[PDB]
């Protein structure tokens, strides 16, 4: 649709309530940024099908979730022409549509507190190492492959770019990535030809895209939190039912004090992760610009 074609280049951007038009949207954002004959289309929707029904009817880490960062990760991608390659392009698009896949609305900290078999298998971003085996899963279905026409070199190369961008969205990462780029942009080292270097920036972009929703307008913003803190919540029931007191963001008796968690969540993690973004890619500024805008009104909330 019109309306669409226009909003979708918004950083702001909300996706919508019709879940049988995102596969769509996805499909465009994939065709717009990497060209329309490098996936069969055939085998791109059957992909995107799969990696639907692999995800789960959570209240936030949920299909809606997926594409949404997909949409932020093609809105930074789309105004930074020429920075990345064509294979980063596809692999970031892709790793941003499977990087929550089969997430149940726990965090690591639960599932090893639980001692679930995942954290025996995983023991560290537990949860984005099991993300990541599902999309190679998937990736290894019949007719599902595809990155197929790709060279077995730049299969693998596609694979690590994928497994990287879904391991930077364990945010245990963010705040030592974070710290070491500020370093780097403070001293004028940073070199994107670096690989080393340009796998942090990679790790930030996604940081930047998995929080995109305090870059929204207020209105959307404010939607999503709920989504968020249910899941949280019902975490720290868990974490009681374990006879373990949880803290105070996942317990429900704590939710006079949201006002105060966000202004904290703001300061420590979102201002932060947007500044050294627009640092390093001065075109994403609206998504700083947007942030700034929550925090003021997550303070006019305290007053
Ligand atoms: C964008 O979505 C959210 C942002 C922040 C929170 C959050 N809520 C609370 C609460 C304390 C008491 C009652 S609620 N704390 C946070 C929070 C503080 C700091 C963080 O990172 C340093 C991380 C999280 C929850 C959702
Ligand atoms: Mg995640
Ligand atoms: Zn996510």
């Amino acid at each position: 649709p019109a309306r669409i074609c226009r909003d979708i280049e918004l950083f702001h951007f909300d996706i919508g309530p019709f879940e049988n038009m995102w596969p769509g949207i996805f499909v465009y954002m994939i065709h717009r940024s990497c060209g329309t004959s490098c996936f069969e289309l055939e085998k791109l929707c059957r992909f995107i099908m799969s990696v639907k029904k692999n995800y789960r009817r959570v209240p936030y880490h949920n299909w809606k979730h997926a594409v949404t960062v997909a949409h932020c990760m093609y809105a930074i991608l789309q105004n930074n022409n020429g920075l990345f390659t064509d294979l980063e392009r596809k692999g970031l698009l892709i790793a941003c549509l499977c990087h929550d896949l089969d997430h149940r609305g726990f965090s690591n900290s639960y599932l090893q507190k639980f001692d679930h078999p995942l954290a025996a298998l995983y023991s560290t971003s537990t949860m984005e190492q099991h993300h990541f085996s599902q999309t190679v899963s998937i990736l290894q279905l019949e007719g599902h492959n595809i990155f197929s026409t790709l060279s077995s070199s730049e299969y693998e190369q596609v694979l690590e770019i994928i497994r990287k961008a879904i391991i930077a969205t364990d945010l245990a990462l963010y705040f030592g990535n974070r710290k070491q780029l500020e370093e780097m942009y403070q001293t004028g080292s940073l070199n994107l030809h670096n690989q080393s270097h340009r796998d942090r920036v990679i790790g930030l972009m996604m940081t930047a895209c998995d929080l995109c929703s305090v870059t929204k307008l207020w209105p959307v913003t404010k939607l999503t939190a709920n989504d968020i803190y249910a899941e949280f919540w019902a975490e720290g029931d868990e974490m009681k039912k374990l006879g373990i007191q949880p803290i105070p963001m996942m317990d429900r008796d704590k939710r006079d004090e949201v006002p105060q968690g966000q202004l904290g969540f703001y300061n420590a993690v979102a201002i932060p992760c947007y500044t050294t973004l627009t640092q390093i890619l001065p075109p994403t500024e609206p998504l700083l610009k947007a942030c700034r805008d929550n925090l003021n009104q997550w303070e006019k909330v305290i007053r």
